[PDB]
């Protein structure tokens, strides 16, 4: 295993030291705006070394954005695939590239056998080829890892089934920005190359002067080199024809043929394209390969590529005809003009690489290594697309929350085969795509319109519903003696309680569990830990009486705490923000312990008094002129006091201290050790009135942010045993710091209400000496380093924050982890800051045609991690990588794979089972098991598992930390025969292995496995 904390890489090119070294400056180059006049030497190319020119057709197709995905499909998209079938198979020498295999799968369904069997035809002969493969073509900076996998999985595995192909070259023209995740997936998937194109237009004007558009790109932590990828970047400020045939686009408007009129479509250079003939080929090729040869200079072998497309491009017959045949007329004149010493083709992306490749093994051309970001990027000026790392944040928390609930269902109904009948692989099927669908670029984006964000939610809602079907089906089968199993597959056995989706205050969606001496005496519940370790944490239920205890299945007490239900109001009479308690329900909170990737039962007891094992929490209310707050049952009365600092500690925890507005001041880690200074503040940025406006996509803030201005808000304390809290009422957000005993909890429930022009964010002011140095992850992934660089705007010093974050100096770090991707940044030495919503009333010109006004309460949480990392071996100063520690890595996990909690929806379980599990190996800490997917129905002989296996890397910070068993997938499932090391879409096998035993894999590798059994 490579060491991915000591050695620095070596690399061409590293993105955090090119950024240190660029100027940015936004001069005009010319033609090419931001470039430079490109001069080529016609002696070049020649008889004996030609330009290989290749000429790819593409439409860019998007999963929803201005219309939802069944829209565009019946209004454009079923055109263009119908139109390019006609086409492609009439014209054998025409070629296309197809990305989005959602909307090809939901073609391909709808056609007859006769046609489908064309369209195999087509692709077979490599007129018609899939790049990427993916459901979607995804955003890459909100987007976790996990569901970039899963959706190219999807597309990938529709295309190997159906079209018998596997895409080996990716297209990413239009997310906003580039991640090397996707280098890192893509290369585990069998990919050999892929294209990006939305880079800072500085970093394209850098790259392109020193040929160092194409590289081979490798994760910043790699020093051999394994991860690398061959990576096109395009030039050019669009993928649409204007530029990306050279650097005029008033020249290469004029080749996009779609634009003449009846169309309706223009060059805004005002010169039209014109009709190709026989009077005026000399003189347009001359224009185009002038073009040509110009682009050609900023790369280094001579092979071409030149996109030919735009959105939803090659719909109408009329339209593949006007491309098709100028182009042909084109090739045929500079084909046969010897003085050109060109040859030019239409060919696909896999062609071009191919060729590309051909140049470089004759030792024509050597490519430069390279590793690190693209990101924030800017299409021009200082507009940087840093709005859409926060944009819609209610469906970027949606993300998170169902992309645990497709790997719990998953992996619970994983364990067993099932019958048809059951309908889990169509539930399964269903859930894994709506959220493949999501990751689309301007899904989880927030940059669709609002009635496309509806659909969006719908699906994934309708998603949820899936999983949580299959999920309840799976914990019944598992825990229930296998004789007395009785299963009706549309029953309810069991309800999913969810205390943080869509979280309290957001929808009352929580069923409470009734008990009565006259009713029923008591209730089972099961949690699920979808981690491959052994996992305790706090579960609360909701419960219609505050006497209840809690047994485990051998009937030990287990020690519980009750506590109030406390709902948030915004009283329209008084003016305040407060709370109210519950008369007729109870919140029960207890430790659950379950087994790695298992389950653990418990039962819930009503009782005529307090129970001996149960305590209850103490309220205090801190408010100027309070009123009572009766609590029906509850046997402990709420205190209240004017507003004043205090301190708490659960445990053996830290000790907080809280502002007399409710707000975080210090932490205290033990009782000996110094409060050090972590402050919480809420500010607000607005909108520039002159000048451009922030929008879905761009974060355009008229200066720093401002204190939002507090007023003297009602706070709320409630101090257990077993979790204490502080709960203030803030406008536009109630805030909570929640203790169990180790890092504290944050929940925010945002309502930014009709704020207008405005963005909410959250501060964490320390005075950790970070200078101008933080950390944030890359799709859950990785963290990378940033410097904050005060040559660039605000906006671009903001960065995603998919799920974490921290700043550190020689002996303090603190990490702020998220359940959602929020963007963030750290704006001055000793900060972090997080953007909560935004409300922008104008439109920011990317095509949109609207601002963002439809936000709705959010319920966003977090992890707070303080820690003395002086002991800590940590990357040298020149590393680009951070990494995490132990604990803010399994606070990490659990925000985003809490344990699952199953309520039994009937009177009495008859059969039921303690644990499911217990016998699992409890891996060590860093190993994952990302997923756990049965590949084969019921009816296959041979049954097969699936399984990703990450390993993340934390830091050795002097905990011994011992002690784990050896985790082998490929055993987990009895009678296994065969156990294959496979591509992380599970479609290739890459090695047979010995004794059927899956190795685990080394730090910050991923690998996929999969069994097979009799
Ligand atoms: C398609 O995949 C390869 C062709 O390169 C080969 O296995 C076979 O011809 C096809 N596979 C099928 C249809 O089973
Ligand atoms: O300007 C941004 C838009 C451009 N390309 C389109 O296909 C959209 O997905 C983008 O959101
Ligand atoms: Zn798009």
């Amino acid at each position: 295993c490579q060491d991915v904390v000591q050695d620095v890489p070596n690399v061409d090119v590293q993105m955090l030291e090119l950024y240190d070294r660029m100027s940015f400056k936004d001069i005009d180059g010319g033609v090419w705006k931001q470039g430079w006049n490109i001069k080529y030497d016609p002696l070049k190319y020649n008889a004996h070394h030609k330009l290989k020119v290749f000429v790819v057709p593409h439409s860019h197709n998007d999963p929803g954005w201005i219309q939802t995905f069944e829209e565009y499909y019946q209004h454009d998209t079923k055109h263009i695939l119908s139109n390019a079938l006609r086409h492609l198979h009439d014209n054998p020498e025409m070629k296309f590239i197809w990305a989005e295999i959602s909307y090809f799968a939901r073609f391909y369904h709808d056609l007859g056998e006769n046609k489908k069997l064309q369209m195999k035809s087509i692709v077979k002969n490599g007129q018609l080829e899939f790049v990427t493969g993916g459901w979607v073509m995804p955003d890459e900076a909100n987007s976790h890892w996990r569901n970039v996998l899963l959706q190219l999985t999807e597309g990938q595995t529709w295309l190997k089934q159906f079209m018998n192909v596997t895409p080996t070259a990716s297209w990413a023209i239009d997310p906003f920005g580039h991640s090397p995740t996707m280098p890192y997936i893509l290369q585990k998937s069998g990919f050999k190359n892929m294209l990006i194109q939305r880079t800072h237009y500085s970093v394209k004007k850098e790259l392109a002067q020193q040929r160092q558009l194409e590289f081979l790109w490798r994760q910043i932590w790699d020093n051999k080199g394994d991860t690398a990828l061959f990576t096109h970047m395009m030039p050019f400020y669009s993928y649409d024809i204007p530029h990306t045939c050279g650097p005029d686009p008033k020249v290469c408007c004029q080749f996009d043929f779609k634009r003449m009129g009846s169309f309706g479509l223009s060059c805004p250079w005002k010169v039209p394209p014109r009709t190709i003939s026989d009077q005026n080929v000399a003189a347009r090729s001359d224009l185009l390969v002038d073009q040509w040869k110009k682009k050609a200079e900023l790369y280094r072998t001579n092979v071409l590529l030149i996109p030919l497309g735009d959105d939803f491009r090659f719909k109408q017959n009329t339209e593949w005809d006007v491309q098709r045949v100028n182009y042909e007329r084109l090739f045929e004149h500079i084909n046969s003009q010897a003085h050109f010493n060109v040859q030019a083709q239409f060919g696909t992306l896999q062609e071009y690489f191919d060729a590309v490749h051909q140049a470089e093994r004759a030792g024509q051309a050597e490519f430069p290594t390279l590793s690190g970001d693209f990101f924030t990027y800017a299409d021009r000026s200082d507009n940087y697309w840093s709005g859409y790392y926060t944009s819609r944040p209610y469906h970027k928390r949606m993300d998170r929350v169902l992309m645990h609930y497709v790997r719990a269902a998953e992996m619970l109904s994983a364990w067993h085969s099932w019958d048809g009948m059951a309908r889990i692989e169509e539930r399964l099927e269903q859930a894994r795509r709506e959220l493949s669908l999501f990751q689309h670029h301007d899904g989880i984006t927030g940059t669709a319109k609002t009635h496309v964000v509806v659909d969006y939610e719908q699906r994934m809602q309708e998603a949820l519903k899936a999983c949580q079907m299959v999920m309840q089906q799976s914990v019944y089968r598992l825990l229930t003696k296998p004789s007395i199993y009785s299963p009706d597959f549309s029953f309810s056995y069991f309800t999913l309680d969810d205390s943080r989706w869509p979280g309290s205050g957001v929808e009352d969606s929580r069923t409470t569990i009734i008990l009565g001496e006259d009713i029923l005496p008591s209730k089972h519940v099961v949690m699920h830990n979808t981690l491959p370790h052994w996992r305790e944490q706090l579960v609360d239920f909701y419960v219609s009486s505050p006497f209840v205890s809690v047994t485990d299945l051998a009937n030990n007490p287990v020690e519980a705490q009750v506590s109030p239900v406390w709902s948030w109001h915004h009283d329209t009479l008084t003016k305040t923000i407060h709370p109210q308690g519950s008369t007729t329900k109870y919140r029960i909170i207890f430790k659950a312990r379950v087994p790695p990737m298992g389950l653990a039962t418990y039962v819930l007891t009503i009782s005529d008094s307090k129970p001996e094992h149960t305590s209850y929490a103490s309220n205090l209310l801190l408010r100027k002129n309070p009123t009572s707050l009766p609590l029906g049952q509850y046997p402990e009365d709420v205190k209240f006091g004017d507003p004043r600092e205090i301190s708490l500690r659960v445990g053996n925890g830290p000790t907080l201290a809280f502002s007399e507005q409710g707000l975080l001041k210090s932490i205290q880690l033990t009782q000996d050790s110094p409060h050090v200074p972590v402050h919480f503040k809420f500010l607000k940025y607005g909108v520039r009135s002159h000048g451009d406006r922030s929008g879905a996509y761009l974060f355009l803030p008229n200066g720093p942010a401002s204190p939002v201005e507090l007023g003297q808000p009602v706070v709320l304390v409630t101090k257990g045993k077993l979790e204490s809290s502080v709960s203030v009422g803030l406008p536009s957000v109630v805030h909570q710091t929640i203790m169990r005993g180790g890092a504290p909890e944050i929940r925010n429930l945002v309502d930014i209400g009709s704020l207008d022009n405005t963005e909410i964010v959250m501060r964490l002011e320390t005075h950790i000496d970070s200078g101008d140095i933080f950390y944030t992850d890359l799709n859950g992934l990785q963290f990378i380093k940033r410097r904050r660089l005060d040559k660039l705007p605000l906006q671009a010093n903001y960065y995603p924050i998919p799920s974490g974050m921290f700043i550190e100096d020689a002996n303090t770090r603190l990490t702020l982890l998220t359940g959602q991707p929020l963007g963030g940044s750290s704006l001055a030495s000793g900060e972090l800051e997080i953007m909560q919503d935004r409300r922008l009333a104008s439109d920011d010109e990317r095509g949109l045609g609207q601002g963002v006004l439809d936000n709705k309460p959010v319920l966003h949480i977090y992890r707070l991690v303080l820690e003395k990392v002086n002991n800590c071996v940590r990357p040298s100063k020149l590393h680009p990588a951070g990494y995490l520690t132990s604990a803010a890595h399994k606070a990490s996990q659990s925000l985003l794979d809490p344990l699952d909690k199953f309520i039994f929806a009937e009177n009495e379980w008859i059969g039921a089972q303690g644990q499911f599990g217990g016998d699992h190996p409890s891996a060590r800490e860093d190993l994952d098991v990302s997923v756990m997917r049965r590949l084969t129905k019921s009816s296959a002989k041979t049954q097969r598992v699936g399984y990703v296996l990450h390993r993340t890397n934390l830091m050795q910070c002097g905990t011994p930390e011992e002690h784990t068993q050896k985790l082998d997938v490929c055993h987990l499932l009895p009678n296994v025969a065969r156990c294959e090391r496979t591509t992380l879409t599970f479609l290739q096998n890459l090695e047979h292995l010995d004794g059927m035993v899956a190795p685990e894999v080394c730090p910050m590798e991923t690998a996929a496995y999969v069994s097979s059994h009799s």
